[PDB]
């Protein structure tokens, strides 16, 4: 490395050498690769000639003489050493300072001559080793001996506290910023979505963090608190003892037992709306008073009187009644006053809107309207009424006979008293024509203007329900009326 910046061999191209016209300030290295041409590209010998004008001709293009000829291509970065007029002229760009690197990480950057100069910064992923650091003890001297054991290790010593160990960026937590912002797995404080327990008084009181208390760790029965130390939890059976004594081996995990209530009660970071249990003691029935309008607050009448007023229209104000005794506020009742209240308060005192949805209390019970007018709004001007109204009309249907127990017994509709021919319920009369099929099986529902030429049998079919199997010859003889054959129409049977 020393003998860098400062070359130990320039006596070589023009019989000046250490100077030589090319350099960056001709343009590029000039033997870099394909920099701008000598110059005879152009046609211009004015350009550059032996110091350099560019106060003449020079459109873009450098060097001519100063160097037996001075055309050159084939190039190389490090060509030329300046060797023929960069230099006839003092000051010229040597270097800048030494340390290119100063203090700003945190120890990489510390005089370490590690840096990446060695092989990669000492760190990054487990560059080739520090020498010694592998058994080259000749190579623990900073200045490289490589002339024994260095294979293509580093050396040693540099700066205080050599010894090292345990690369990647993450080995480690490695401080001085990266690791400054803490965001741990178990409490994660980005953001935070909703309190940690999304389900704990789904019973009541049986399954609520029942162990922590900030005492032990946390707020009282959270749930994103510690383990519960003993083994299972962590390895602390001492904390097996839910009262934690704290002058036991509880590191930082909470106690045991915990979950089949052992000693507890309330959960969650903020605790929870207490229904179960904490709202048992305060019982307020009535907690609101104004749910009519303005009179139920502190006015002369009220529950007080007798019933929220609106109940059923509660009692009188007695001069409602005629005891103008009680009209005076202050009550006497030492008078007159029966079972009733005052009077006066405001001009007409008794009476309004009783039951509660009875009637329209308004200003607060009846607040949404719904009224009547639904296809109807006529206010005074009507309107032809144009709408879907369809509303059959009830229209019953059936003979309903509303006299049948009348003439003689049981019926009275034209048909019946014995011209059938003794009595139906009697054991046997002339048969019933359709009903065994004897004759005439057309001689069925009574007739009406069918014909009547029923002769052998009689139709007996008058009177609801009138069939009959097994008569009675010792129950009642219907002699007089229900036995005789229907006879629509007086018929002339011809």
């Amino acid at each position: 490395q020393p003998s860098d910046l400062n070359p130990s061999s320039q006596p070589s191209e023009c019989a000046d050498v250490l100077e030589e016209c090319p350099i960056d300030e001709c343009f590029l290295p000039y033997s870099d690769a394909s920099r701008p041409p000598s110059c005879l590209s152009f046609g211009r010998p004015d350009c550059d000639v032996l110091p350099t004008p560019q106060n003449i001709n020079c459109p873009r293009c450098c060097a001519t003489e100063c160097r037996p000829d001075n055309p050159m291509f084939t190039p190389s970065p490090d060509g030329s050493p300046p060797i023929c007029s960069p230099t006839m002229l003092p000051t010229n760009q040597p270097t800048p300072p030494e340390p290119s690197s100063a203090p700003s990480d945190c120890g990489e950057v510390i005089e370490e001559c590690p840096l990446d100069t060695c092989f990669l910064p000492t760190s990054d992923p487990a560059r080739p080793p520090d020498c010694t650091a592998v058994g080259r003890p000749d190579c623990d001297v900073l200045p490289f001996p490589n002339n024994l054991g260095c294979p293509a290790c580093c050396p040693f010593e540099c700066s205080p506290d050599n010894p090292m160990f345990t690369p990647s960026p993450d080995g480690s937590p490695p401080n001085c910023s990266p690791t400054m912002l803490p965001t741990p797995q178990p409490s994660t404080p980005t953001v935070i979505t909703s309190p940690a327990p999304s389900s704990q008084p789904s019973q009541c009181a049986e399954v609520i963090e029942q162990c922590p208390i900030d005492e032990c760790f946390l707020p009282y029965g959270d749930s994103s608190r510690p383990l519960d130390c003993t083994d299972p939890a962590v390895n602390r059976p001492d904390c097996d003892v839910l009262p934690t004594p704290q002058n036991i081996n509880c590191p930082a995990c909470c106690a045991f037992e915990c979950r089949p209530d052992n000693p507890m009660f309330t959960p969650s970071p903020d605790g929870s709306p207490p229904i179960c249990s904490p709202t048992m003691m305060p019982s307020p029935e009535p907690s609101s008073q104004p749910s009519d309008c303005g009179e139920v607050i502190e006015e002369c009448p009220i529950d007080a009187c007798f019933l929220p007023k609106s109940d059923s229209a509660r009692p009188p104000d007695c001069t409602a009644v005629g005891r103008p005794d009680c009209n005076v506020l202050p009550f006497p009742n030492n008078i007159g006053c029966p079972s009733c209240c005052p009077f006066e308060c405001s001009p007409d005192n008794p009476m309004f809107t009783p039951s509660p949805d009875g009637s329209p209390p308004n200003c607060s019970p009846t607040m949404l309207p719904s009224p009547s007018p639904s296809a109807v709004t006529v206010p005074l001007t009507p309107a032809p009424s144009s709408a879907p109204t369809r509303q059959p009309s009830s229209q019953p249907t059936g003979p309903q006979p509303s006299s049948q127990p009348s003439e003689c017994a049981d019926v009275l509709e034209l048909c019946p008293y014995d011209t059938c021919f003794l009595p139906f319920d009697d054991s046997s009369r002339p048969p019933d024509c359709t009903d065994p099929s004897v004759n005439r099986p057309d001689c069925d529902k009574l007739s009406t203007a069918i014909d009547f030429t029923c002769p052998t049998c009689c139709p007996t079919q008058c009177r609801p329900d009138n069939p009959m199997f097994s008569p009675s010859p010792d129950g009642s003889p219907p002699v007089c009326s229900p036995t005789m054959m229907p006879s629509p129409l007086p018929s002339p049977t011809e």
